[PDB]
């Protein structure tokens, strides 16, 4: 199944609709698990979804990541030289040092009280006032992330830097926004490089064993220290993605307005299980990652389709999270599908549940921040569900576009907290 012509522009105009549009244009039936091949940026690109597509995408014998992401996205979103671009042993060594910070249960347990504290502070600012879920909880997450990482700055400096990360996250994916994203990337990179260099030269003392200290000590596979700008880029890769949970927190507010019986179950629970399952179904249901790219390292073959060395393989995330072959009633928002699960570690066993990637965190490229993200999103869900929180139901607060990346309600979701 091919679609003719170069569809680079159609990737921009369709956003999250691109993979299902191309499958339709190729003549596949709805719910087909057949690959579809198009041309993107001058080369073939084969879009796959579902469990067999996950296995291909994460097979590092045949897939590499270097060069797979277009730099206009990647250089702005993750920075040059980031772990996302690395392959083989250099990737393994870099990923081990970053997963040691984000994915270890002891460090996640350090983050939990910080994000609960910052979320409660944001929600307190809504009392009798006009709040914004996306802007205010993204800022709360960023404040928690900076304190968690040991980035110790005056309050106004932290807020300004988190503000830059929000502006970057809110703009990297459109033609109008990309110069704004690249400007923020340069300022943030300059800031993080100077902070890393300050720690390495003794001008700033990091808390022992904190994330900032471990990023200043970042080394490569030969044993040499990674240059200071790249280490600052990796420090951002352990704080900016936490700010980005604000997108999921916006959707969670929409979902609580739309599911009042689940909201009641959360408010009446003492276990946290409903809020956890609700947070997971927000990540399953709502669009965040549209798709993700890799490049073939050698000629191979997937379900009768030839894969040429150098071409892209694109894992369709929306189509995997919404596949009728992988999920019962995938168009239904239904937290019951996660109610039997207790932790994010247990949720990893669900093979098509890949909102932040698939396969294994330490041996592959899968996101090492899912425990952090579910912790932050769960804290948001619990606070948003409380009955004094009044979530606006107007069309600009509740609806969101599927043709723009990243997606969120246009208003950010307006909220207020009832006060006497
Ligand atoms: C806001 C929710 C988040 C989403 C939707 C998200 C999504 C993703 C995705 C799709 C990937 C790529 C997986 C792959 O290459 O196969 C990724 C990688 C990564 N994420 Fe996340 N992420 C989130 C939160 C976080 C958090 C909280 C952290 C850490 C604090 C984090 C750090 C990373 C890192 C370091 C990588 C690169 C891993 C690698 O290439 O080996 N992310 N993320
Ligand atoms: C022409 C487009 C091809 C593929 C485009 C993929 C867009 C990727 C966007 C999501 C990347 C995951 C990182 C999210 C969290 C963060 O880095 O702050
Ligand atoms: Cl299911």
């Amino acid at each position: 199944p091919r679609v003719s012509g170069d569809r680079t522009i159609q990737f921009l105009t369709d956003g999250y609709l691109l993979p299902s549009n191309l499958r339709k244009t190729a003549g596949l039936e709805p719910e087909s698990m057949c690959p579809v091949t198009t041309k993107l940026l001058g080369q073939d690109a084969t879009i796959v979804r579902g469990s067999a597509g996950i296995d291909l995408f994460y097979d590092e014998d045949v897939m590499q990541r270097e060069g797979a992401m277009p730099p206009v996205i990647g250089d702005a979103l993750v920075g040059k030289g980031a772990v996302h671009n690395l392959d083989g042993e250099e990737h393994k060594v870099r990923k081990a040092q970053m997963a040691a910070m984000a994915y270890e249960d002891e460090r996640v347990a350090e983050f939990a009280p910080l994000v609960a504290e910052e979320v409660e502070r944001a929600v307190a600012g809504w009392e009798g006032a006009q709040g914004n879920v996306f802007e205010d909880l993204s800022l709360a997450f960023g404040r928690a992330a900076f304190r968690w990482a040991g980035i110790d700055l005056p309050a106004e400096n932290t807020d300004e830097l988190v503000g830059r990360m929000i502006t970057l996250l809110d703009n990297f994916g459109t033609a109008t926004g990309t110069p704004k994203a690249f400007w923020q990337r340069r300022q943030l990179d300059n800031w993080a490089e100077a902070l890393i260099t300050d720690v390495r030269e003794g001008r700033i003392t990091a808390r022992p064993d904190c994330v900032l200290e471990h990023m200043a000590q970042l080394t490569d596979a030969s044993g040499e220290r990674v240059d200071a700008r790249t280490a600052g880029i990796e420090l951002q890769n352990l704080t900016r993605p936490t700010v980005a949970v604000g997108f999921f927190a916006s959707f969670a507010a929409v979902a609580l307005a739309e599911n009042p019986q689940w909201r009641t179950r959360i408010n009446e629970s003492e276990t946290g299980r409903e809020a956890f399952a609700f947070a997971q179904e927000v990540r399953r249901f709502y669009p965040f990652v549209p798709m993700f790219p890799a490049k073939a390292t050698k000629d191979t073959e997937f379900e009768g389709c030839p894969i040429h060395q150098g071409q892209r393989v694109i894992l369709d995330f929306v189509g995997t999270l919404h596949s009728a072959e992988e999920w019962d009633n995938p168009a239904s928002f239904d937290p019951e599908r996660f109610m039997a699960y207790e932790t994010q570690s247990e949720a990893e066993t669900i093979k098509p549940f890949i909102p932040q990637g698939g396969a294994d965190v330490r041996t592959g490229h899968r996101c090492p921040g899912e425990k952090i993200a579910v912790t932050a999103l769960s804290a948001a869900v619990e606070a948003l569900a409380r009955p004094e929180v009044r979530i606006s139901a107007e069309a600009i607060d509740i609806n969101y576009s599927m043709t723009e990346i990243l997606a969120r309600p246009k208003s950010g979701v307006r909220v207020t907290v009832a006060s006497s």
